[PDB]
């Protein structure tokens, strides 16, 4: 028993994190096979930042020019190219340490972890969500640009996340591992607002599941609500609105619990319109919604 | 910017858990040189832990009856002993992924990193804190035990804590790596019940000047306060009394924000008695008290 914000093991990750550098900018690279991949802009300088042309700034850059260091030996570039916005450096040494991978881009409100890198070394590891206006909420400082989001399935690593800027909110912006920017998201240092951060119903339901199983009960109430109902209620607070999907995705948490998947929204619904009057769940004073569904069932099965 | 609950990279520490099988019971080993810890327990059967007498189990334990295996080969096992509360088994071959690493004792207060594994294979990793009652609040399920806590020094790994089990009240008691249980807990299935948690001062101020350097400044008052006053104020909330050494540990932080450390206090004893008022810090809605000092640090500098 117990319910944590629990990372991947970063192990598998680590071991692809290189060290990017170009002309004065240095950030962090993901090297699979032969191929470096990196945010687009290690070619700008700060000011460049401001109105960009990528394909011109490219033109300048020559293999020679990116200077990518693993550990401390030195890689030889023997190619490059942009893919929208991510560099592919191909280098002439596949990585030893290249695990069985993926690219994949993942949907708002699913999970992943976060390797969070600076000068392509490793320094934490964080559990992070895909907010649904396309923001992630980690922690990222200058030269965090590079660390990457990733799921395991056994062995395999699917890379879905590269870091790449912090909007003036605080709040941050990247891609998938094809260069395309989740959300309305540019690499340009301009006026870039962040729409309604909403609630992950779906997320803080699997999260009162995995209360439950653990002894964090005193939520559960006699009442139960229909999908209508529940999303008149979850609209009001910046819920999204909870489908016959997700209903269907927590089945396996209603099943072991035995608590049905609307008795439990009419919980989540008396916790919105009441509050939590000074109580925790799972030591969270607030309604956790970075857990999915996947993974309540991995912590509390003990998925390796 | 950014504040996250960030684990150490775990790689280091993968390369070192191993499956250790005693008759029917399977738990985690740690594999560092040519030895494997795990904990003494792994002897027992259910009905043992009752009122186990481990050195008269033990003697009926011969070095072939414990089953150490490296993902998918065998070690061949040498020699054991009992240390304390661990098993130390002998193995032939010496961990070639054994990195630099040091056996330390911590301090309540202290936080460090838990890579979660079972049958040997590690399944996640989320940072954790040592509670001033000697427990901590981790995610383990059956199976998980020989699971360790550790933290790094760059390249050197200091191993602190291996899981050996959960209390009825679902909190977890484990020991250092030689074997001496962390508070008074012992490694049989009898009433065990933990002390008062308090919350950890010196970790929420920290956290606090965390939120400030973030941007979370509302909690920020025209007020002043005494050790002596302050602690006034913590007694009556079960907060550890904060000395005059955790105000020197938070000289870094007051010396980077501005703010005195007794001016920080002001602001805390204020959230203590007049709570949050729907309000969130770092996107939590109660004081964070599993962040050190030398973590927040760590953290806004990007130590690698
Ligand atoms: O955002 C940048 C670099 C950029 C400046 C202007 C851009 Cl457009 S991208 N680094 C950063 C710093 C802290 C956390 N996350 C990312
Ligand atoms: O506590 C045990 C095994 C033990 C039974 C009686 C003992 Cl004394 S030690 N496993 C466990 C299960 C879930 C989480 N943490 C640990």
């Amino acid at each position: 028993s117990g319910f944590r914000k629990m990372a991947f093991p970063s192990g598998k990750v680590e071991g692809c994190m290189v060290q990017v550098t170009c002309g004065t900018t240095t950030l962090n690279g993901l090297w699979l096979d032969d191929v470096v991949y990196c945010p687009r802009h290690v070619i700008c300088t700060s000011e460049d930042m401001l109105n960009p042309n990528y394909e011109d700034l490219l033109i300048r850059k020559s293999n020679h020019n990116f200077l990518v260091q693993a550990g401390n030996v030195q890689l030889r570039v023997i190619g490059h190219s942009m893919q929208n916005c991510v560099l592919k450096l191909k280098v002439d040494t596949a990585n030893p340490k290249t695990p069985k991978y993926k690219f994949v881009r993942i949907q708002p409100g699913q999970t992943f972890s976060v390797l969070a890198c600076y000068n392509g070394s490793p320094s934490g590891v964080y559990q992070c969500a895909m907010r649904p206006n396309f923001t992630i909420k980690g922690s990222f400082l200058n030269g965090s640009c590079g660390s990457v989001g990733f799921n395991i399935d056994y062995d395999c690593v699917s890379f879905c996340y590269m870091h790449h800027m912090e909007l003036p909110t605080g709040v941050h912006a990247g891609t998938d591992l094809e260069g395309n920017f989740y959300g309305p998201f540019v690499d340009r240092q301009t006026a870039q607002a962040a729409g309604t951060d909403t609630t992950i119903t779906v997320n803080v339901l699997a999260w009162l599941y995995a209360a439950v199983i653990n002894g964090d009960r005193w939520f559960l109430n006699r009442f139960t609500t229909t999908l209508n109902d529940f999303n008149l209620v979850a609209m009001k607070y910046n819920y999204e609105p909870l489908t016959q999907d997700h209903v269907d995705i927590l089945g396996p948490l209603s099943a072991q619990t035995g608590i049905a998947v609307l008795d439990m929204c009419a919980s989540l619904k008396e916790l919105l319109q009441n509050g939590m009057n000074g109580r925790t769940i799972l030591g969270s004073a607030l309604l956790e919604d970075e857990f999915t569904p996947f993974d309540v069932v991995r912590q509390c099965s003990g998925v390796t």
